C-alpha cells in the first residue's frame, strides 16, 4: 500500500437526491481487497439498494461488484448499513462469510428495520439471513420510535449486534444496546448498553475496537444539553474486557490535548504502529483531523492532521498489510450536503503517528 489522498470511489449523479451519498463503511477481506458502502439515494422507484465497491490496488481503484437489494421488505435498504467479514464461524456461517448489516425503511420513512444478508463469495451475491430489529419511524425526533445504526462485531462464536434505540421512548430519548446470536437466524433479547437518567439524553452511533490487552473500547456520541441551554454530541468511551456488558461501564468523555471538542458520529479503530500498546484512532463527525490515543485511551488524544475531508460518520480502517501500517480514511459526504461524494485517502502510520 501507499499514501493516498481524496481518491473518488463514486461521484453520484445529479439526479441523486440530496445528499445523495452518506454513510461510509468498509470492509477488508482476509486477501487484502477493500470493499466499500454507503447510503445511496438513488431517485425510486425502484428501491434503493446498498452498492459495493471493490480495491483490488489498496485503493487506488475501484469498481462495482455487487448490490444488496431489499429483497425481504422492498422498502429500500436505506439507512445505515454496515460490512463485517466474519473473522471465525457462528453457527451454519464459515469464517470469511461477508455480511451486511442496515435499515430497511419505506419512501415514507415510517419505519426502521436492521436486516441482516450474507455473500459466501466475498460479496458477489448476497442472501437475506435475518431480521435483527425493528422500530418505528425513521426521524431522530423525540417520541418516534426507530432503531439506527447497526455495528457489528463477533467474539466466542458469537455476532453481537450494537445499535441505537428510541423504543423505551416513555424513558428516554435515545439508547445504545445490543442483541446476540449463535447462529446468525435467532437473536437474544434487547440488552441496554448504555442509558442516561435526563430524558432529553440522546447517545448514538456505537462503535467498537478491541485492544490489545483484551478492553474494548466503545466509543460513542453523548447527546445532552448537560444541563446548560445548548446541545452538543461530544464524543464519549467506555471500556470493558466484555464485550456484552457495557451499562456497567462509566462515561468517560474524550479529551483532545489541544483543546478541541470533538463531536458527532464516531468511529474508532486501533493499530499494533507506535508504541507498545499501539495506537488507538478515532475521527469524529465534525473534524477533519484524527485523535490518536497511545495509552489505551489513558490521559489525553492528540490531534493530528488528516488530508481526507470532514464527513458524517467518517469511517476507519486500520489495513492489516504490514503488521497494521496503513489507515483508510473513508467519506461518503456531509449531512444535507449538496456535492457529496464518496472518497478515500490512506495514510501511512510508520510515518504519521
Amino acid at each position: 500500500p501507499t499514501s493516498l489522498t481524496n481518491v473518488t470511489i463514486f461521484s453520484p449523479p445529479s439526479d441523486y437526491i440530496v445528499p445523495r451519498t452518506l454513510y461510509p463503511r468498509n470492509e477488508q477481506l482476509p486477501n487484502g481487497d477493500l470493499l466499500a458502502t454507503w447510503e445511496n439515494y438513488s431517485p425510486e422507484p425502484p428501491a434503493v439498494y446498498f452498492p459495493i465497491y471493490r480495491s483490488k490496488d489498496h485503493g487506488k481503484t475501484w469498481n462495482e461488484i455487487s448490490r444488496v437489494h431489499d429483497t425481504v421488505n422492498g422498502y429500500g435498504l436505506r439507512y445505515q448499513p454496515f460490512l463485517y467479514s466474519l473473522p471465525e464461524r457462528v453457527g451454519s456461517f464459515k469464517k470469511g462469510t461477508l455480511l451486511l448489516a442496515g435499515s430497511s425503511i419505506p419512501t415514507d420513512l415510517s419505519s426502521t428495520d436492521i436486516v441482516l444478508y450474507a455473500s459466501q463469495d466475498d460479496g458477489m451475491t448476497w442472501d437475506f439471513v435475518s431480521h435483527i430489529a425493528a422500530g418505528g419511524e425513521a426521524r431522530p425526533n423525540n417520541g418516534l420510535t426507530p432503531v439506527w445504526e447497526p455495528f457489528l462485531l463477533a467474539n466466542k462464536g458469537k455476532l453481537i449486534c450494537y445499535y441505537s434505540d428510541q423504543r423505551d421512548n416513555a424513558t428516554y430519548g435515545q439508547t445504545m444496546v445490543h442483541q446476540v446470536t449463535n447462529d446468525l437466524k435467532n437473536w437474544g433479547p434487547v440488552v441496554e448498553d448504555v442509558t442516561y437518567p435526563t430524558y432529553t439524553d440522546r447517545p448514538g452511533m456505537p462503535v467498537v475496537t478491541k485492544l490489545p490487552n483484551g478492553q474494548y473500547f466503545y466509543v460513542y456520541e453523548y447527546g445532552s444539553f448537560f444541563g446548560t441551554e445548548t446541545y452538543s454530541f461530544p464524543l464519549y468511551y467506555r471500556l470493558s474486557s466484555d464485550p456484552e456488558n457495557i451499562a456497567s461501564a462509566p462515561g468517560q468523555r474524550l479529551v483532545v490535548s489541544s483543546g478541541t471538542q470533538p463531536t458527532s458520529s464516531p468511529y474508532a479503530v486501533w493499530t499494533p504502529y507506535g508504541g507498545e500498546n499501539g495506537t488507538i484512532i478515532v475521527s469524529s463527525g465534525t473534524q477533519g483531523t484524527l485523535f490518536i490515543n497511545k495509552a489505551l485511551g489513558e490521559g489525553e488524544w492528540t490531534e493530528i492532521p488528516c488530508p481526507e475531508e470532514h464527513g458524517y460518520t467518517r469511517a476507519l480502517r486500520v489495513l492489516s498489510e504490514d503488521g497494521g501500517r496503513y489507515l483508510v480514511v473513508n467519506s461518503a459526504g456531509v449531512l444535507l450536503g449538496e456535492n457529496n461524494r464518496v472518497s478515500v485517502s490512506v495514510m501511512d502510520l510508520k510515518e504519521v503517528l
